């Protein structure tokens, strides 16, 4: 992170040891279940690119996942260099990625007016790679999720949304999936309740109708 | 949060990374079980509206829940604008919600004399939305909770109160529910013990009578 | 808590958000099992009455438990007013409870010479209420605890002491309970080993005799 | 702990609330399993005797364990007074134990040149008492540990070493126990593999030979 | 760690008590499962050799593991003394290991220009020893890992990679192992799917082909 | 509600009981909304739940007649 | 009896094109009679819509039961 | 208490034993309150628990006679 | 024998309106005799109230057992 | 797809249905890619998955004919 | 029928060395005929490669099925 | 110890073996205390454990004779 | 044989009041003979006390076995 | 290795296969050390593991002949 | 056949004290012949030591198999 020093000038604060341990727990124990993206996004709040690379040094070891992450970062760095050609110096994609930039360059950019938020930029490329990894480690297609013959509708909704949260689908597809597939893949008793609501039903109406089904 | 700087003037302290991770754990792993409201209320102590929005950026992803939260916030923001028409400037509902206000406006209001506690105000609108979400994700009506034929009365009381804590019921209804339904839905042996106490029984008397039932 | 400011004068430090979350976890998940009293006592180290009330705002919601806590606090506040009649001003019971006192009154009392430790006083009234609540939520009388026919003696000793720790019993009764009931309620094989030690046996002798029984 | 104040003079920092809660978790939930000694040793890093007594106020409640701890501390305090007769004043055993010494005496001793490290001294007496308690609560003699007929050798080695770590045995006895009993109490198939290594085998050789046995 | 003091000069900050407790949890509870190396690497960020030795004082007790660690450190210290003969003074291997160096020597080296990063050097020797220990405590050869007849391919990939992460294999061997053994040891149905991809398949292609197999 | 009981008869039983019930009007409001659906016959209950909680008694009867 | 509801509808509206009642009557005819002359199962399903149902609602609800 | 034993007889057994018991008056207080109910016959015990712990022995006998 | 307790009460008080003892006797009559002439099960339930029971307590306790 | 149905017939069924389906072109894109493989016959599905998602319909038919 | 695919290939190419069609024909002969004259199982496996398959792909795919 | 073996005979077996055992005197001290009780016959072992670890061999034999 | 140990003790001490040996003998008589003339089970239990046992220890140990 | 196969024959099978194997010399080193023991017959494998990984092929054969 | 290995050793060395070959031969005799004349099971166990085994290794390994 970045902290105002005793002289009032902004200075680096290293990402604290037990924060990195909380990220190591998230990488090692949750096996890229979709909550890894929220927890990465949270633990890296205000992280400089040096801090973000300090976190990715423990995605290393998951060498298949790390490869997908590195190539996604490189792909986005090239796309940055394409969208923003050459005119502190303005950061190139490798400067955003914290490989070629100095720490003082990173903090300078993040503390500029207007800010050049290279940390919270690079964090988007990393989150996009983590989305690819969460897809790879997903156990099921959304089309495989069906309600158990005695499964509570809440628990099926959780299985469904947890899977949907991993999918590649655009929001327009996720809307269609929510309405059609959540109804379609319910068990026949609960499906009968859901069908009676008609196509415009909110998830609130669906679940409140199916309490104790 | 808000912290007195080295100059003695009040300044922003960002909600720390591992605090946000503790909130991500509460959203992701506890599936809007009713303890999500206490834990939100605790983790957001002294949060500015910018901090609260930083926490809600991880209710996003639970898109059905996030919709209920956004529309509840907008509903309360309109109700604020109705209850407090136009006369720092006094905050409009979108200023309470931290969308249109600056961070310095938020801290200025929260540090005024008397304080204008826009953080601990907005936190009530958020908690009201989380109550709607906790209802939606509740597994059972309070009327579905019945003591198992060999369930310890303590464990049934916990199942009952945990469900009652999710319900929409006003306190007058919750009082009636406690006295009549907790007795009514006990198993017949324990119900016989509870009935013998009469209608005025405290929960202490009920549980102390039913130890080892 | 209370912290020496940059001017050297003592000032309030708010009980930190993730400390309150650790208390919410203790209230919500451990269901007033007896370790709730140690964890309350620990998390509230150096808490002012405003801090303690900030912690009790999450016992609220457990409305039966909260009622027992409020009436125990009020009972102790009246007993304080009785034991210390009217002569900073000396704190009345409601000043100890942090309802009628200002934060500066609370810190002034806690930092006086000699100290008037209104925080670590009020914390005793709260712990006394938590003892009543731990009794109510206890699953068994100490007289119901018997060693399983193949239960290791250590595990029965833990079940016994965990229950004994919840009981109302004075220390003289707890001594008698330890010696007579721990022997009496062992299974007949282990009971035979324990009886052979005679009445003066320490718990160390009992357990070291019963390793691998 | 001890911290350099803004004037550069050393001053007390109270053992933080959530550190005490992490110790309460270790005492309450791990039932004096042998890792309680490492976790006590870690959480009490740089603790003054006042801090250490603040931690032992939650071993209280485990009244049998607390008695063994108190009498071990008193025994060591007398042994200190014997080994160091009367000549800040030099600390007596009760000054090491933080009962008769002031906080400023404790910090003065710990910050002297050479240091008089009354905290990290007293912590040894406490750890010696915790060793007695870990023995009492041990479930088995080391002689009771035998490998299951299909138990992986790693898991038996863990059961064995975890038990050995609780035993009274001197290091010379622990060496003999490791070599003879770990071989002797293996199941006959794995025992056949281990015997083939001869008496000089390292634990590395034993385990690498028994992978997938 | 190392922190800039109020005078701007760099000074020691002790590795905080609850950080050491998080390491004790990692050593005691995770039984040298391979995530112990990431968690050591994370918790020891910026650790001086005195801090690292403070962490290794709780690998002590796992006396077989501690022996492998000590001899690996001594082996690397001798190799350091060989690779860097005698010319602050330049650190010898025992100065890197923090046995013969002073704390001020350690911080002086770590804060030099260019830095002499004795902490993040010594941490490599420790991690190399932890790799030996993780091998010893590994439950299986990579050749023993086979997919269950109904095991999801994701779960077999996790079992495989978790085992591969423990192995001695160089990266060239790990590449060959990934491609040939992951295919070879799949169950015959999933193996049929994997074989159809040909030898060049990425892990992404393998897993996306085997979703719901 | 009985296993074959017409919904108009069950409504009559319910409100006839509710007049004797001694709880306050606030509780009776919650009762009329929650219990009337909860204790309905499983077929009739399935019809009623599809109306949602805002339905009037007239609408509930109009839907459930002949179920 | 067991005629698919779309076929019963087609018969009904084909007849309603022929018989010559006034518009208010034809409205009432569709709304009451299309339900009341339906198969007993279909009639039971259709009454769950109440009196406001358009034909599209009736067909999408019934599905031939 | 026996499976058919009159409560007055069980009280006589209990207090006759309590006079021989060697524990202090503090323990005997706890005994008279806790054990007398705990070891009562399950029917009689069900009557006694409904009186609550503040009941006198006279009240306990007055309630349990003829159970 | 098995008469519902409300009916036994009604018979008793209907009789107590007729027989002419003084008020102190009538008080004692309700309190002792309404219990002691009850059905044996009802009598067993009613004695659990002790001597202080009003008729409302007696009826709400017994419920016809 | 049927247990013995030729893949060209299943493709005809699928796209004939897809023309009647009322969802937007964005959804239909996702449908044509995902559902066509997902609902294929297990043998034919095994052939299709080996082509990967980038395969054209012509390639899918060319592979699955005679499966 | 059940001849191992390598032996069928060897027979085919041994024959293709003898019969005298032009190069474009020989290319088409290997590509179409080596598949179309294969055993029915082998033919089924080989068509999964499409028309671009080299002989090395054909043999490493078929493995004699 | 055998299922019927007199404790004096088991002590003779044990110490006769202990003289042949090659471990150091520190280990033999731990052996004589721990193993002698641990490997005793379950009845005899129950007698021995009640003496506690500080008992002498003479006391152990004096207690276990005729068990 | 199966006589409760308290009764055997009472017989023994009643006899020891009568027979006229000197005090050192009477001490030895209680200590050795009260054990050695006991029932074989009682004797087995009592030897577990060793020679130092007072009569109160003997009775509280034996309990009539 | 076969259930009765002489170790010299299994070594010949293994290295004859290893010459055909297309992996690099780094992989073949790991193969010769790991697989030769791992795939040995359970009796022969038990002999081989007792030699440890540093043993030469000559030592492995010298130990396993006649197993 | 089934003779305990210590007894076979004792017979062998008792004989080796008598027969008069030179020292290099006696070394080879102990090393090869003590194994090769052993019982077939013992011989199988002993070859697992290789040629370097001293008699103490041979006895502590074999244990009479």
């Amino acid at each position: 992170p970045i902290v105002q020093n005793l002289q009032g000038q902004m200075v680096h604060q290293a990402i604290s040891p037990r924060t990195l341990n909380a990220w190591v727990k998230v990488v090692e124990e949750k096996a890229f279940s979709p909550e890894v993206i929220p927890m990465f996004s949270a633990l890296s709040e205000g992280a400089t690119p040096q801090d973000l690379n300090t976190m990715l040094n423990t995605v290393g070891g998951h060498q298949a996942a790390m490869q997908m992450l590195k190539e996604t970062i490189n792909e986005e760095a090239a796309e940055w260099d394409r969208l923003h050609p050459v005119h502190m110096r303005e950061p190139r994609g490798s400067d955003i990625a914290g490989t070629t930039s100095t720490l003082q360059e990173q903090i300078g950019w993040m503390t500029h007016n207007p800010p050049i938020p290279v940390g919270e930029i690079y964090k988007r490329w990393i989150i996009l790679g983590l989305n690819k990894i969460v897809r790879m480690y997903s156990p099921t297609s959304i089309l495989d999720i069906r309600q158990g013959p005695k499964e509570p509708f809440r628990d099926y909704v959780d299985r469904f949304y947890k899977t949907l949260r991993a999918e590649q689908a655009s929001q327009e597809v996720k809307n269609w999936m929510t309405e059609t597939l959540l109804v379609q893949n319910a068990n026949p008793d609960c499906k009968t309740i859901l069908k009676a609501l008609g196509p415009g039903a909110t998830l609130e109406e669906m679940m409140t109708a199916c309490q104790g089904v």
